[PDB]
DNA sequence: CGCAGCCGTCCAACCAACTCAAA
DNA sequence: GGTGAGTTGGTTGGACGGCTGCG
């Protein structure tokens, strides 16, 4: 081929390492650890009793492929040449091309030209309508970034472009590596726009030269280390960018059509032997011969492969956690579920397994009887053949998406560790590439207990389940049993860590328990993913937010909002900066008055907007503003200590009220169709107006963050000072006009019904960061409901400005206030809401967490005890020391005593009073000795002088000093 | 009877182990 | 990616108060 394949096509020795257990009349002695050897034959698979070779392509493969080449063989019909009109694009790569390394291929010299000598070539990766998997690779997107035509002049004595184009080569020539040769000044262009810096008011257009560079490489070097002395503006934005933003309409995922270019040039079908990726067809094309397919939206025949991967410890503990680095902690078993991801049906379910696997038949009998595809079960003789195997069909069907659960995080790195540390296999052709694309994992950072990693896979969207899932179910446990009797309602098995060793040691009929329970795993997440669709909202993003689905995984919230900040400063003739290098609060306490919560809808975005905060309405210094008139056309506001200046709309609009007012925009057109949009219609549409609120939200954060792309701690510190002081203005507000009841009813007369017995006070009792909680005395909860709406709109209109809303959200009953973010209470249609609290404690017993429980639903639901709960707010502390406690609480007590009673009992149930721990080390005395679970275990309470098992749960109960258990706990402490 | 020394008790801070959470 | 797991429970050290001994 013209650029070598990298995977492994041929493979004639490996690293034989495999379990002793394995082979059949060993004796114990030779029945245990590994071997590990090398071993020269071709690895192996076997299936129902037939034998391949791993690596082999052709009739009869144990597992289904989706590649046209193999190793450079085509394997496609005779004369297989599918027209291609429309292609979706899932993903998007960019790569450095050279014409002299493409000079043995076929290509157009419209193509040669755009990579002469180099050239940055994107590579669009999609599906057809029938399901061909195509590559179309776009030349001609030069990046491009800008520099002060004034600063460089002086600086470097330029007179004319070309000047400054020799200057940069020489700063490449003259690298402190000999990174890059073979330089001239055409590897530059340069021209003379007229451009504004994003920031400040007072800030003029001037003369930038605009240079455009050929590859990322280059850019980076002098974005970095040329005349640093100079700043620098778009230096950081890829390829991908400029090709999706310098085109009008265009996508990162979404369908697209070939079409006649501006001389009435076409695309170019690549021939099989110049493919840049395992695909059926490519061309090569300029962005002139690509337009959006207006009115698709369904999703091709793209394939999910949901995977789950199963270990065994093979060092002296048989029962510790396993380390990819040990060759004899081994992968055992891998199930692979490969899924359609547009008609949801599980099209395979491959078991991967080391060692001989016979499946039982009641689990053959469920996948039947469920309409499922009966398991293939691939043996191998070693752990290398079986990942060599698994990733063969990670590079032959070439799963467009990969999902599972705490893949990121386990199963992807304990695999390329062993695939990179153990073995030694280039992992760079196993993506969508043939060679040289990204296949890498890393660990995020400082992060010790909660291990956390990122991955990229050229062509492959890496989806974890326990990502999506954390980031959406509030839950007590995210085992995934745990989330599959929680979200599916699903009583799957168990097998625990722990029995593992011993049924894979027993034989092939335990070995195939092993699989049964591997995967039904991969099944519950193949559920789970199908429940969530979890694609369709990071495809909603992606193209919301012009960045591929991977970028929109993988990268930060700040690209999203920079994207589209870059659009539209570029309309707007901006250029963006290379950045270098209290009466609020709870006096806690109970209310059995309603309380309203008011909050603001989208408070940081809508401040942005009705105050009009951006980069370029800024101004720091009077001088700048001193033409307009002050409070008509310019806000000012003293923020951490500065007089900031902020240009009011009809001066200038800011890019960031432009942003958001085109994205609620949006977010409303969306929700109008909702309920008139068929039913797979209404799921797609959900996701793009979620899609839209996320990136809204994220705007405030974006200029927060120092060092990040574009920072401006101005507007995000003016954004929440006026914050603070709209909630400060609705307090006065509230407290002002609606002091008396009188008030309150001439402003909505609905109130003569509200009107409670007793005093009329209305008073904020908190205030978050964007609501307020207003404590209402002397009104009934029932049309209280309804008259927050009309205050939420009076307070709206007579403060604040168009953007901004206050609402009415809920009301409570009843409400415990704690402390800040801390409190309890119950709403008018009676559901209790807890917020930053658990009422149920996890290393807690079951009779301290009922009885919990008991005590604060008795506070809620007992009107007597909340009556007198109120009654303690009368008083401090101290004072109900010496004061006998207020009738009503005794019911409280009551509970307490009953709770009491019950410990010190016969009849006891001991059950609810377990505590549990597994010991898991070994059971003698470390640095603390006393762990209650070692005392009952080594040191037994209540019973002989030893334990059987050293890795699972001790149950035990704390129980008296008895002269009894003394004696037996103080005699061992001898025994020791 | 007063003062000094020693012992006991209480409080605070730090360190270690468990938990998921993958096996 | 910047903060460390949270959490708790046990152990050690320091301070304060009370009782006993000595002058
Ligand atoms: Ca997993």
């Amino acid at each position: 081929p013209t650029q070598r394949h990298t995977y492994y096509s041929e493979c004639d020795e490996f690293r034989f390492i495999a379990p002793r257990v394995l082979d059949e009349d060993a004796p114990p002695e030779k029945r245990a650890g590994v071997h590990d050897g090398h071993l020269k034959r071709a690895p192996k698979v076997y299936c129902g009793g037939d034998e391949r070779d791993v690596l082999r392509v052709g009739s009869g493969g144990f597992w289904p492929r989706r590649s046209r080449l193999w190793g450079g063989v085509d394997h496609a019909p005779a004369g297989f040449n599918p027209t291609v009109t429309v292609f979706h694009v899932y993903d998007i790569l960019e790569n450095v091309e050279h014409a002299y390394g493409m000079r043995a291929a076929q290509f157009h010299a419209r193509f040669m030209d755009a990579i002469t000598p180099t050239g940055t070539v994107i590579t669009l990766l999609g599906l057809t309508p029938e399901g061909h998997r195509v590559a179309v690779h776009v030349y001609g997107t030069r990046q491009y970034f800008y520099m002060n035509k004034e600063e460089v002049d002086r600086h470097l004595q330029c007179r004319a472009p070309r000047d400054l184009c020799e200057r940069m080569a020489a700063a490449l020539r003259e690298s402190p590596g000999a990174s890059f040769r073979g330089i001239s000044a055409d590897h530059f262009e340069a021209e003379v726009v007229e451009r504004t810096d994003v920031y400040y008011y007072e800030t003029r257009p001037a003369l930038f030269y605009r240079v455009y560079v050929r590859s990322g490489r280059v850019l980076s070097y002098l974005c970095d280390n040329f005349c640093p002395a100079i700043k620098k503006y778009e230096g950081g934005v890829d390829a991908t960018t400029r090709f999706i933003l310098d085109n009008p309409g265009f996508v990162t995922f979404g369908w697209y059509r070939l079409k006649p270019g501006r001389n009435n040039t076409l695309a170019q079908p690549r021939a099989p032997m110049a493919f840049g990726t395992s695909s059926d067809v490519e061309f090569n094309c300029t962005a002139d011969n690509l337009a959006i397919e207006g009115g698709m939206s369904d999703l091709p025949a793209y394939k999910l492969m949901c995977f789950d991967i199963e270990c065994k410890a093979g060092g002296e503990d048989e029962l510790a956690f396993p380390v990819a680095g040990h060759p004899e902690d081994l992968v055992i078993q891998i199930s692979c579920l490969l899924y359609d991801l547009s008609t949801t049906a599980l099209e395979h379910v491959l078991l991967f397994s080391l060692g001989s696997c016979d499946l039982p038949e009641s689990h053959l009998n469920e996948l039947a009887a469920r309409g499922l595809p009966t398991p293939v079960v691939l043996e191998f003789d070693s752990e290398f053949e079986m990942l060599l195997a698994f990733m063969t069909l990670v590079k032959q069907y070439g799963p467009e998406f990969v999902t599972g659960y705490n893949i990121i995080n386990f199963d992807w790195p304990f695999l390329l560790a062993k695939l990179t540390d153990i073995y030694k296999v280039p992992l760079d052709g196993y993506g969508r590439m043939n060679g040289r694309g990204v296949f890498r994992v890393w660990d995020i950072g400082q992060s010790h207990f909660q291990k956390r990693s990122k991955i990229k896979v050229n062509g492959m969207v890496n989806i974890d389940m326990y990502g999506i899932i954390t980031d959406k179910i509030k839950l007590s446990s995210y085992k995934l049993n745990a989330v599959a009797e929680a979200v599916l309602k699903d009583k799957k098995k168990d097998l625990s860590y722990r029995d593992i060793p011993a049924y894979y040691a027993a034989g092939p009929a335990q070995r195939g328990v092993i699989g049964e329970y591997c995967i039904q795993d991969s099944l519950l997440v193949g559920q789970l993913f199908f429940k969530f669709l979890p694609h369709l909202e990071l495809s909603a993003v992606a193209r919301l937010a012009g960045i591929n689905i991977t970028r929109t995984i993988y990268d930060g919230q700040q690209i999203r909002v920079f994207t589209c900040l870059l659009r539209l400063a570029d309309q707007k003739g901006f250029i963006l900066p290379d950045t270098q290098g209290r009466v609020l609060d709870p006096t806690s306490g109970f209310h059995v008055n309603p309380v309203v919560v008011f909050d603001f809808a989208s408070l940081y975005p809508s401040i942005i907007q009705a105050h009009n905060l951006c980069f370029s309405t800024l101004s720091l210094r009077a001088d700048a503003v001193a033409h307009l008139e002050a409070g008509k056309d310019y806000l000012e506001i003293e923020v951490g200590g500065r007089r900031l200046f902020f240009v009011k709309a009809h001066v200038r609009e800011s890019l960031l009220s432009i942003l958001l007012r085109d994205w609620l925009a949006m977010r409303k057109q969306i929700r109008s169709r909702i309920p008139q949009s068929s039913p797979e219609e209404a799921v797609l549409l959900d996701k793009q107006q979620a899609a839209i609120k996320v990136v809204c939200n994220s705007v405030y954060g974006f200029t927060g963050v120092q060092h990040g792309l574009l920072p401006c701690l101005h507007v995000a510190a003016t954004v929440t000072t006026i914050g603070r002081e709209m909630l400060l203005a609705t307090r006065e507000y509230v407290h002002a006009r609606w002091a008396a009841f009188e008030q309150l009813l001439a402003d909505f007369p609905e109130a003569a019904d509200m009107r409670a017995p007793g005093p009329y006070s209305m008073r904020i009792i908190y205030g978050d960061t964007d609501s307020i909680f207003v404590l209402c005395r002397g009104l009934t909860a029932a049309g209280l409901t309804a008259v927050g709406d009309k205050m939420a709109s009076h307070i709206s209109r007579a403060l604040f400005l168009p953007p901004i809303k206050l609402e009415c959200e809920k009301t409570f009953t009843k409400l415990l206030l704690i402390a800040k973010k801390k409190y309890i209470g119950v709403i008018y249609g009676g559901k209790m809401l807890i917020k930053g609290v658990d009422l149920v404690r996890k290393n807690n017993c079951a009779f301290i967490n009922r009885t919990s429980r008991a005590l604060v639903d008795l506070l809620f639901y007992d009107d007597t005890v909340s009556g007198a709960a109120a009654a303690l707010a009368e008083r401090p502390a101290e004072e109900w020391l010496a004061r006998p406690l207020p009738e009503g609480l005794q019911a409280f007590g009551a509970v307490l005593v009953d709770a009491h009673r019950r410990i010190t009992d016969p009849e006891r149930d001991i059950q609810d009073f377990v505590l549990t721990a597994e010991l898991s080390r070994h059971p003698r005395a470390y640095t603390n000795k006393r762990l209650a679970h070692l005392t009952v275990y080594y040191k037994l309470m209540a019973r002989r002088a030893q334990v059987p098992s050293i890795k699972d749960r001790i149950p035990y109960v704390i129980v008296a000093q008895t002269r009894e258990v003394e004696e037996t706990v103080a005699r061992l402490a001898a025994l020791r």
